[PDB]
Protein backbone atom coordinates (compact mmCIF):
# COMPACT_ATOMS: atom_id res chain seq x y z
CA UNK A 1 0.00 0.00 0.00
CA UNK A 2 2.47 2.42 0.98
CA UNK A 3 4.65 2.09 -2.36
CA UNK A 4 1.40 2.26 -4.64
CA UNK A 5 0.73 5.54 -2.67
CA UNK A 6 3.60 7.15 -3.19
CA UNK A 7 3.80 6.40 -7.17
CA UNK A 8 0.06 7.34 -7.56
CA UNK A 9 0.88 10.95 -6.34
CA UNK A 10 4.22 11.06 -8.03
CA UNK A 11 2.95 10.76 -10.84
CA UNK A 12 -0.06 13.06 -10.70
CA UNK A 13 2.68 15.96 -9.69
CA UNK A 14 4.71 15.04 -12.49
CA UNK A 15 2.25 15.71 -14.51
Amino acid sequence: AAAAAALAAALAQAL
